[PDB]
């Protein structure tokens, strides 16, 4: 993020014209090459290289050729980057010094899904709702109101039920100088603890299941109360269609007098451990709502080890924002969300003092958030999350689609 | 457009696309849930293309057959207010005659909006949610085509515009775009819910 904000080349896009302004005061851009690329949802469509001839503090206007205009659905992204072909005393040949990304043109998807002939079958007991479709099967706990288990064939997919999460392992900016002796009431973590966000217990309000003409509809409503006070209300809809897909719509109400929650999303512990994490979204590196400018939208494939940031004092980490599709093993999650995936739960990160004491858990912990609070950074002893990055709207909606390899 | 009977309600699902010259501008997915108590829950999800200019509003409109004398709502301000001109407004229960819900600007335009409204009552109809509304006898089409306010004529019924989201108004100057980025509808995806009930 520091490298991107400190670039010596600034970029402006106007139609098909890229304006490059040099921030150098003395040198001419004699070791600079501009590589541009246009991709559609991570699929490259066109590319080109233009040498840079910019005087100190000057501007070079670069007219792109006729860019591709795909009729397939998706967003067009234009990425430029400055490459140094020759090695310097402080850098090697091929060094990238500056980059920028834009959205070019989006074709909204209007095509309907294929008319699947099958219908998921719903069985009702006193303890659970069971939806069965082919080899796949879902189970909803009627006492808890959460999806408890999913089976592909005879293999369980979950170790922990899929539940709403409103907290994160506190960052160093969340803690401040709030020691166990000199408590800091203004610290974010102290306000969350005093409000009971870490101790709030979910209470089921309603849970119904209806069979549609082509799907199965599951509706749940939970209330998170702490000492006779409702902090959050979550209303969730599960739509299991005949194609195997699972659409999850979540509507959340947050009390205005409680401190703004750190996140609004779901979490679960997947039984499967996989080697690669593939997602279509922002950046190869971890990024957050107020630290995502350096990240780029593309198709990224990383090993699961690179999805975890080894901070000395464990905390919430590894978040990727602006993600439209996430693939892990046989599971695919689509929507507009942020996620982090690792072998350590948020509970373990909160209780472990140093990273060398962290131990991997049995499965994979996945946190998918519709919304996430920004991180601080102006200082580390006082609250420094700006108002535009706090979760203060009061009402929140997000949708998720969960499908499999079929 | 599908209709399903639930255990206690009737579910209506629709999806529309707004296209102009071979290009989809907006997609609206709407859900209607008519329960046994008489209530009508309407959930709207809207997709806006990123390359099209940001829309001025995202909501619904209809012409009610009934004309009533008083407009009662629980929301912001007695006077008209907009996303970037609502600081002076106050949240309370307001009751105004329908005439005061229209602002007589010399050159007709969109007017009379009330923001931050949780409940709106007009005749036997009640609308609940988190929305902005304007109510008057002139349609948005008539306001666009009428040069001066003295040429405005009331229509047969009442025109109601309920918006989940609304673009801010300018004011820094009148010759150049002056709506700030935080008041433009640039999110791309929008959701809002409405409940429509009656006197029962």
């Amino acid at each position: 993020e520091a490298k991107h904000q400190q670039q010596f080349f600034q970029f402006r896009l106007s139609g098909q014209t890229i304006e490059v302004t040099s921030e150098y005061l003395f040198r001419h851009s004699d070791n600079e090459l501009l590589h541009w690329m246009v991709a559609l949802d991570g699929k490259p469509l066109a590319s080109g290289e233009v040498p840079l001839d910019v005087a100190p503090q000057g501007k070079q206007l670069i007219e792109l050729p006729e860019l591709p205009q795909p009729e397939s659905a998706g967003q067009l992204w234009l990425t430029v980057r400055v490459v140094q072909p020759n090695a310097t005393a402080w850098s090697e040949a091929g060094h990238i010094s500056a980059w920028q990304q834009w959205r070019l043109a989006e074709n909204l998807s209007v095509t309907l899904p294929a008319a699947s002939h099958a219908i998921p079958h719903l069985t009702t007991s006193e303890m659970d709702f069971c939806i069965e479709l082919g080899n796949k099967r879902w189970q909803f706990n009627r006492q808890s109101g959460f999806l408890s288990q999913m089976w592909i064939g005879d293999k369980k997919q979950l170790l922990t039920p899929l539940r709403d999460q409103f907290t994160r392992a506190p960052l160093d900016n969340d803690i401040g100088v709030s020691e166990a002796t000199r408590i800091d009431p203004n610290a974010w973590v102290e306000r969350w603890k005093a409000a009971g966000h870490y101790q709030a217990e979910a209470a089921l309000l309603q849970c119904t299941a209806d069979t549609l003409a082509d799907a199965v509809l599951i509706t749940t409503a939970h209330a998170w109360q702490h000492q006779g006070k409702t902090l959050f209300i979550s209303r969730k809809t599960y739509r299991i269609d005949g194609s195997g897909q699972m659409a999850i719509t979540v509507d959340v109400e947050v009390a205005s007098d409680t401190p703004h929650p750190a996140r609004i999303g779901l979490n679960c512990q997947l039984a499967q451990v996989a080697e690669r994490v593939n997602w279509l979204g922002l950046g190869p590196q971890e990024n957050y709502p107020d630290r995502l400018t350096a990240a780029c939208f593309d198709r990224w494939d990383l090993p699961l080890s690179d999805m975890y940031t080894p901070y000395v004092f464990p905390s919430e980490n590894g978040l990727r924002c602006g993600t439209r599709e996430l693939n892990y093993g046989p599971h695919q999650w689509r929507g507009d969300f942020q996620f982090n995936i690792s072998r350590y739960s948020q509970q373990q990160l909160m209780e472990t003092s140093h990273r060398h004491l962290l131990h991997a858990e049995e499965g994979t912990w996945l946190n998918i958030d519709g919304f996430h609070m920004g991180i601080g950074g102006d200082d580390s002893w006082s609250p420094s999350v700006s108002a535009e990055f706090q979760l203060s709207a009061g009402r929140y909606h997000y949708q998720l689609v969960w499908c499999q390899k079929g």
